[PDB]
């Protein structure tokens, strides 16, 4: 397997739409054995983790809670084993409150409302590599979601610019991440059909045709696909960088 | 007289080196009319700006108080003359805590430290937008100070994620300005001695920021084919008039990078 | 007054009175520029097209594939501003691709013979001309080039996009060697303009043609609006770039496209 | 150690076994590639060369410039394979500039004639082989062509700089031809790497400006680095365009994968 032997903790499991899930699923299948970490609804989320082919422990992890955080690497290390280092980290988390998102004016969103979307969609990419980092192998591998912010766009609004500082964290990450001999990237996803398209960004409220492959929002496969494949051996030398699983849509005007 | 008749808001003036100094003091030479905003300090830059080629109003505006923008585009029209608007808006503003700079770990910057960062350096950009759009003219022009955060470095640190923001917020303003008419635009500009430079990030540089500060100026100065003089603001000042005149028209959402060149250059 | 006031520069690639280039010269010319002007083979119908502008200017033929034509460029241009001047600027304002580069052609069946010929006039000779006018320009000084956005594919542009992802890459490097002189070189990158070449060499290409899609989407994307029929707003930013005003921008693109580039829809 | 298992990939660009092609056949066939070579000009020293690898692998002699060579490269390569069997992967690792066009050769100073050969043998011929390619591939296939990031201008790389901004300029319109195939076309923009192509960067570069000008890019690039950067190390650039050419990113085409120690995100 693409991952055989290889310790990775996952984040972001809310449904079995999420990005995260089909990414802990594919790791899975390669080889890998993870730890899941979950937000707020753990019992609900437990049942949708049930659902991944192999078992795995579930920690909860609110990425604002200062506590969850500092005893993360702790509460990890206990479910792997003493003397046992991660070998990859996934951040696929993400939040906007409704007033940053759709149609609701750029311009009406409330700092406090912009901070906490910063708060847990960009800054958080650093602290959970702050709380891993101490218990990672060299050779590892965090990776976090991007959606491309380089351009403005209707409904993205604040979680554009959420994402255009999550670009800029993720080149200081890695910078810390080097000294451990870690990797950190970022996948930039094209659409798929998640939870959070549908509650945050339908509930605020081209791809096919400029993508060269094609691209199916139905399917977020290819995404985990990629993830994969920044968790594995077989991109050593990237870092501070932005992998781009869009079927080229970004690459193509029309 | 590139920018005569033209009424310009100038924020970011706290010293005779400030980058927004040097903005107002070209744009006066220019002809343009301004009304300059201040923070903290309203005082002393008055005095500051006693020395500019003419005399202008100033008004007090700390971004981040909700009072102060809603209340101010009222008090820009009352400095202007009801029935005029503006032409113009300069925003040069900034701050970062020092833990989010320098020397001090990137990772140990408290959020409480980033944000207060990312509201005055980015989020502060669609503030004032959003209080002086309407009392703008069609034709007119939002500027912005950047500092080029495509790539990370040492000691930017921070401010590097809230000039990333800054950009993208850059993009959304561009969107709602065109509604009226307005262009919005950032330069990025190449190092300047600025107090900024020297309480900011030098502070936290730790000792010999001065022999630092000197190798980032003779490195920039080294990348860029026209060169680089950190301690002449006038060519940043030229580019943003640039930007607030009738000669870039077509140009909105962008960056214009004042830097001699220095990011188009690998060495 | 004039923002170009004093300023003595070259203007290429005029063809007709809706070229980018004449526009270019218009404007400079209104704003005080003293100009001289280069053409490529029908030099006759260049003067008449150029007897429109404010002022007549000197013309000098340059067909930037011929070593000739550059190897005695410098010597005719400094008899037409007059010995002891130099110039403040240049605008290279040129480009061809062959019919097999463009269009509905296939992209795979352009022989490599006419992809060269076509990076020869719409890249390269941004070096070139550098090379034959930098010895005479003043410190100051302000090269210009004409581009369209290529950092992405699209239909039709084809193999052009190519020769402007050359050219881009030519600036940069031009920029280090004008640097030596104490001029700037830049592009301008402009939204889509209706002249001879968007007709005859893109339209052309198309077929069965009639733009008018290209010209809806690009006014949509850019927040403040595009016109395809008016140059002068693409004019002014070349000015820009030929005056004092942008000094501290070099081996750079300037996008004069409504700010299209910077929205996804 | 089955990454490419089972898959039939085209490797050109092998000239020495420090050529980048040499490293990227040897790690393609570690991962159980079954591969066919092509190279140019010297194919019995290239046939010595490519007798060092971990498995015996067919070769095809191509000169890019050759239109008699690319019109029958696709029927060499199925004669090579097998009729009915096709291509699942193609490595373009080929360049070329003319000594006028680099080093200590003044930019202005390279002739036309000299620019348009290496913009044909590092460019046109990506499309070139794509084109020929294109017809023996199967869906899921992948084309990789090698790149060094040229969005910055810098000493020494003069028209080559050039060279490589149409390289991914072509990259992202052979994406939209290879797509109709299902097949993927991206570039590897490698870090520097000390094959025995260097001198045509270095050669007779000390005592003038030059010399130092590369050796600090070079030192710069490990500095920059979060990783670092081993420049005698082609395996990590190896490996990433074996990533390219496997299964696992099968949503990116048209791009540009970084293997420069992630020394592009970095300014200092
Ligand atoms: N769905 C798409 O089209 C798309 C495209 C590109 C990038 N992305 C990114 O992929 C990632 C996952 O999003 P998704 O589309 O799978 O939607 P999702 O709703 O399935 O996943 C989002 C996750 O964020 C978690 N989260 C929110 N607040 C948190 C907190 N305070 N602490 C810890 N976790 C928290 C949620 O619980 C949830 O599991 C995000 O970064 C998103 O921006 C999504
Ligand atoms: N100095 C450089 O090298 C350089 C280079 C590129 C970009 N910039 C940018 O230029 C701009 C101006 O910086 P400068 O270098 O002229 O330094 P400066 O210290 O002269 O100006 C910074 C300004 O920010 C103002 N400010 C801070 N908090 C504020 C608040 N809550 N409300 C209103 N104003 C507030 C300060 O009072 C001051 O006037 C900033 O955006 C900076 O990031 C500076
Ligand atoms: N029209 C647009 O939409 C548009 C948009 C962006 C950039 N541009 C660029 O603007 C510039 C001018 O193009 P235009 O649109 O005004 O079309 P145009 O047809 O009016 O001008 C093109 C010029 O190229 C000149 N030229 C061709 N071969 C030459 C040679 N061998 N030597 C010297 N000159 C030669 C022609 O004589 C002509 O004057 C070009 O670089 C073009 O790619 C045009
Ligand atoms: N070495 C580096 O640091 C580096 C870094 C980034 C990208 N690259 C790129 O990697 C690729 C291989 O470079 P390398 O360093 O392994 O050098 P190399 O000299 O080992 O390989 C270059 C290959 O081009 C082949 N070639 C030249 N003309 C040809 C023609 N007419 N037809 C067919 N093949 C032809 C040569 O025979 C040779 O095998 C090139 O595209 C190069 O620009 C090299
Ligand atoms: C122009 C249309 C924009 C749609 C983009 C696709 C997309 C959907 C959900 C995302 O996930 C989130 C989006 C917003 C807030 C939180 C999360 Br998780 C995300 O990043 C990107
Ligand atoms: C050695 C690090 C590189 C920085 C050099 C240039 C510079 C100096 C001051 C700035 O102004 C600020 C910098 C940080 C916070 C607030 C302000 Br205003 C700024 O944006 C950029
Ligand atoms: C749907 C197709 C896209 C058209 C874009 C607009 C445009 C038109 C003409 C141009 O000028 C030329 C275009 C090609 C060859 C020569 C010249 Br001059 C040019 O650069 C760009
Ligand atoms: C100042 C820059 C120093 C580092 C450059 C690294 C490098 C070396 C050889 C290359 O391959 C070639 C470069 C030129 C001609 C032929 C070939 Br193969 C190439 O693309 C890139």
């Amino acid at each position: 397997g693409l991952l055989d032997g290889k310790r990775i903790l996952v984040s972001g499991i809310i449904t079995d739409s999420s990005i995260a899930f089909h990414i802990a699923r594919v790791a899975q299948e390669q080889g890998a054995q993870l730890v899941l970490t979950g937000f707020d609804r753990l019992r609900l989320i437990q049942r949708i983790t049930d659902r991944l082919p192999a078992k795995a422990p579930l920690l909860e992890l609110d990425v604002q809670n200062e506590e969850h955080l500092a005893s993360l690497a702790g509460r990890v290390t206990e479910a792997i084993g003493a003397g046992n280092k991660l070998d990859g980290v996934v951040h696929s988390i993400g939040f906007m409150p409704q007033t940053g998102m759709g149609i609701n004016p750029f311009f009406d969103a409330p700092y406090a409302d912009v901070s906490k979307g910063i708060h847990i969609s960009a800054y958080s990419y650093a602290s959970m590599a702050k709380a891993l980092l101490p218990i990672m192998n060299p050779g590892g591998s965090i990776v976090g979601m991007d959606f491309d912010p380089s351009r403005a766009m209707p409904a993205y609004n604040w979680m554009t610019v959420a994402k255009s500082a999550l670009e800029s964290v993720n080149r200081f990450v890695a910078r810390e991440a080097g000294k451990y001999g870690v990797r950190s990237n970022l996948v930039a996803a094209g659409p798929i059909r998640t939870l959070a398209m549908s509650a945050i960004v339908g509930g605020a409220l081209g791809w096919d045709q400029r993508a060269p492959i094609g691209w199916n929002m139905k399917d977020a496969t290819p995404v985990a696909k990629t993830v994969c494949a920044l968790l594995s051996d077989w991109l050593p030398a990237t870092t501070g960088d932005i992998i781009y699983a869009d079927g080229g849509a970004h690459t193509q005007l029309l």
